[PDB]
Order: C-alpha cells, then structure tokens, then sequence
C-alpha cells in the first residue's frame, strides 16, 4: 500500500502549512533550524485532524519556519505548494521518488542519516542561498517524516529540474568519474535515456559550446557550489543535465554540429556526507567534478 | 602607555586587511566564523612585519573572511577602513573606547567572555543582516585582540551612531528600566549630556512624534531586533538616541512644541548574554525595552 503513504504525505503537509499560514510571519533564527514538530492523525479522526482511509500515523514537519522562508525565497506561494502536492494525485517512478500532477515538485526519500544531516546543513544552506543567488544546489521546500506502524519514511520535497513542459531530447547524469558511468542498457532502451559519463564523452565528443558570456557564469557559480559542498564533506552528487534543441528558463548553447540548444542543469544527491574517507577526499571529488563539467561538458 | 595600544591596533589591522585584499574573494562558509588568525610583530622587525617603537606583540584577527563580508555588506570599502583607522591618530574617550580621526569608526574593548560570545553570534548575525535590512544592531566591522606581555586587550571595531558631522542637541541612552536611569550629574554638566531614562520622561514628556509612515518602520524593525536579541539570551543593551533640531541619514520627527527634528538611533551593548537569570527573563527585557521605545519614546 503505497497509496497509504501518498495520502499520509498529502494529509500532513496540508495540516502543517495550513496551520502555519494562520500564524503570523517572523524572521528565521538559528533556533528554528533544529525544531521538529509532530501532529497525529488517527484513522478515527480528531478535533484537530480529519479521519481517513489510511491507517493511523504521526506526521513530522522538520524545521517548519525555515522552510517557509526557503519556499518564499524560491517563489513558492503557499497556496500553490498545497494545491500541487496535497490536492492532486501523486505519480511514482521506478531511494524512492514521486512527482506532483503538475510535474513541478519532486519528492524523494532519505535515510535517517541523510535527513539528520540535512538539519545540520540548513545554516550553511541559508548562507549560500543568500550569497550565491544563481546556485545550482537542490531547492529544498520541506523535510517531512511519516511514521508507519514501526517504520519511518522520510521525505524531502524539492524542485523538478526536468519538467514535462519542456521536451528533453537528451538527459545526462554526470559526476566526473568513469567507473560504471555508462547507462545500464535496461535504461538505455527508454526513449528518454539518462546517459551517464562515458555515454556523454563519446556521443558528444565536441561538447556543448557556450558563449564567452554564459560559460563564465557556470564556471563561476559551480566553483561556488563545489566550495560549499566540499566544505560540508559531501560526495556522490551528480550534475544532472537535460538538453533541448530548437527549430525559457534554461541556458542557451551551441551544438558540435551547430544547432541551437537550451540546456537545463542542476546538482543532485547532496546529502551523503563524511563528517572511512581521507581528509582531502571530498575536495578531490569537487575539483574533479568541476574541472570536468567546466572543461569536457561545457566549453567556450 | 596607551600609545602602545593605538599603534598595535593600527599596525595589525593594516597587516591583516592588507594581506587579505591580495587573497581573492570567495563566499562565507560556516567554517569561516570560528577561524582566528595570528600574526607576530617583533620590535626588531621581521620579513613579514615592520619594526616599530612599541613593544613586541601578537595581533589576532578573529573570523577574518566573515568580517570582510560584513564590511562590504555595510559599504565599507577596504581602502577607507584602512586609512581611517590605521593612517591617522586615534582619539580616546572617558569598558574603554577610541574613535577614528574621521569620527566614522568607534573602537571598544570587550571582556574575553564577550568576544568569545560574539564568535558564536556570527551566524545569527549573518541571518539577521540578510533578512532585516534596516536592523538597528551594531555594525560589526572586525574583532581583534592585541596580546601585551601577559595580558590581552580585545577590540571590536564598529560604527559611530553619533558622528561629529551632524550636531546633536540631545543625547539619550535608554533601556526601558528606571533604577539609576538618571544622568550622573558629573555627566549632566557636559554640554553634550547623554541623559538616561528618567531624564527623558520629564524633559520630553510629550515624547517624539513620528509620522504614521516612519513610526511603523521602527515598531516593526525593533520587534525584529528584540526577537533576535532575546533569542540569543542577551541583555543590558540600550537604545542610544541623538536628536537634531532644524531652522541626511536619520529619521524625521516632530517635537512636543512642534519643531522639526532628525532623530539618530541605534542599539548598543549587545554582548552580555546568559546562555543566575530566569528562563524567561531576557524575553522580559526585550518586551519592556520595545513597549517602552515604541510607546513612551516614539509615538504616532
Ligand atoms: N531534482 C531533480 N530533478 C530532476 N530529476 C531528478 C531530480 N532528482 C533526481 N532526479 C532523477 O533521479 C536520478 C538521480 O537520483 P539520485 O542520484 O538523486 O537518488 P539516489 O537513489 O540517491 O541515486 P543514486 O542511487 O545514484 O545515489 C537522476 O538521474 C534524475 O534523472
Ligand atoms: N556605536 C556607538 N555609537 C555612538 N556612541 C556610542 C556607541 N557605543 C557606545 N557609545 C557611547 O558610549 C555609551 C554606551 O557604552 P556601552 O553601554 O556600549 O559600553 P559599556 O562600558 O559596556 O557601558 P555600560 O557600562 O553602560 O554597560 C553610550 O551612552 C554612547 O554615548
Ligand atoms: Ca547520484
Ligand atoms: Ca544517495
Ligand atoms: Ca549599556
Ligand atoms: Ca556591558
């Protein structure tokens, strides 16, 4: 019964943000990042909580005020968040993901270790957001946890980098590494294949050309996201990249042949940190990661 | 030999920010707040350090990169900082203060406890600065420590709320408390008397009137600074207030009689925290502090 999770997500977020938009607004304080609040949904029902078809669950909203601030800094009006996520069926896919009917939000699960680490990331995330306004890291809208009979599933709601609205003719999941970085042929048979690194280097060996103008932003704001990531001892993150070819949100690019492109990029899987690996190893992953994307994958 | 401190301040800041403006710029990370860097000035001299008339000292710059960011967010070009402070004599006054020849910077000493607490305040300070852009808290430009033979003097360089450039006809140091809040008559004989709270309530008993427009900013951004301060368990801070009467930086106000004013305000002495006092006591100081200034001291 996946349906028992979709509903518990949808029920609880409504109750969480619903009750918040009545409380009046205030600034975020360091105190707000470690708050975790819990509301209880009996199948019978309660004075606070409506009854439902699914079984009894507690719904846990992590760091609620801080994600209110993050959502607003991101443009996510509360009424839209709630409608998109809690008032329309959720599609699965095949860590475990979902999407909104809208295709604007992605949900993902996260190991207890990864959610706990997100909580510690918040202040540095706040700092990066408020310094590097064109950063590529995940746009985190909320951290939640549904408590089943004796298990916890932990969800982080975040932004969809590749929306149905723009048609993606190429997909890539890149890391700057080579080992097994080649699309499992099971995946290679989708019409929407998310090719990996070796796949890239042969299919697109003259690269993705960028103007002297826009290539500089990338090189600059990636050096920034990599300095942020290695600071926090993070690894195994990919630069996900969808390409679209022509005959408004993304980057404009020129093809090896010369067709005009619009490239859509973002850094994903940033919650595995190492705070046995070496002292200087996450720095190695960053320097590689960046010297790759900003030489092999995008050039001037 | 106060002169031996003025010089050690001036020598070390030059060396600290001088060496920094050659290093290339990057974003602030949580890691940067706890850094403390030390450079050594022998009276003989060194390859790194010039010789001097004063005795040997180590100069300690606290959280250097974070204060570079704070200075820039505040408008303080590095060349100006350095000239003002390190390239012109420093005036004393009669905790121990100085000023720049310019009258734009104030220096103050801080107990080891207070400096150590500033270091912990940095991330919440970063958060407040980047949320409440019209906040009243001290503008901190740097935290430094000069190590004498066996003693340490710890300085925080910050902004002068009452500059010689505007003539102040009134001064006040207000807290929302009454006990001994009445200017020591020793001070009461200066031509520039910094009256306290009881002094205010009788000399200006019809208050400082403010437009419905500007009175709202104050009430709003003070409720914000007080929510920040009590969060950090801080007390004994005063709202310092200088008044100027007419016949461009400050607030415009109307007098009980009706003359047109320009009021200059700021919150000072915020480094005494309590992280024996009650759980809810710093909150009491804030609610009082604010319900005072935004009823007795400024009205609509
Ligand atoms: N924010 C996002 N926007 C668009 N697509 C995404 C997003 N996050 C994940 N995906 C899709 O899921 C894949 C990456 O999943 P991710 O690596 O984040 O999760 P995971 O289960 O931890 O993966 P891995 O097993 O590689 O560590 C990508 O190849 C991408 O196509
Ligand atoms: N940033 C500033 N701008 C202008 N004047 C200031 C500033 N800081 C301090 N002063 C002057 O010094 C006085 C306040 O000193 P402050 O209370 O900050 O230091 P202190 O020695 O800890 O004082 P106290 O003994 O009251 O705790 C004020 O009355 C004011 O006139
Ligand atoms: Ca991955
Ligand atoms: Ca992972
Ligand atoms: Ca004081
Ligand atoms: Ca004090």
């Amino acid at each position: 019964t996946s349906s028992a999770l979709k509903g518990a997500i949808q029920l609880g977020i409504t109750h969480s943000v619903g009750s918040l938009s009545q409380k009046p607004e205030r600034d975020v304080l360091m105190q707000d990042f470690e708050v975790v609040e819990s509301i209880f949904f009996p199948s019978q029902g309660s004075s606070s909580t409506p009854g439902h078809h699914h079984g009894d669950f507690k719904f846990k909203t992590y760091a609620p005020i801080a994600f209110r601030y993050f959502r607003e800094m991101f443009g996510i009006r509360p009424d839209d968040y709630l409608y998109s996520l809690c008032n329309e069926p959720l599609i699965e896919l095949s860590s475990l993901f979902y999407v909104s009917s809208d295709d604007e939000f992605i949900i993902k699960t996260v190991q207890h270790k990864e959610a706990e680490f997100l909580q510690t990331l918040l202040p540095g995330y706040f700092m990066n957001l408020n310094q590097n306004m064109r950063t590529l890291l995940p746009k985190f809208y909320g951290l939640y946890c549904v408590q089943a009979d004796g298990k916890n599933i932990r969800i982080v709601v975040m932004n969809n980098l590749l929306p149905r609205a723009v048609p993606m003719h190429l997909k890539f999941n890149l890391k700057g590494s080579t080992y097994k970085r080649r699309a499992s042929p099971k995946e290679r048979s989708k019409g929407v294949p998310t090719y990996k690194d070796l796949d890239f280097m042969q299919d697109m060996p003259e690269g993705i050309l960028l103007e002297n103008d826009h290539y500089t932003a990338l090189s600059r704001t990636m050096q920034r996201d990599c300095r942020v990531l290695q600071s926090f001892k993070i690894m195994d993150y990919s630069l996900l990249v969808g390409i679209h070819i022509l005959h408004m949100g993304g980057i404009p690019a020129f093809n090896s042949k010369g067709e005009r492109l619009l490239v859509f990029i973002g850094i994903i899987d940033i919650l595995q940190s190492y705070r046995t690996v070496s002292v200087h190893r996450p720095s190695f992953y960053a320097d590689r990661f960046q010297k790759f994307m900003c030489s092999t994958v995008f050039r001037k």
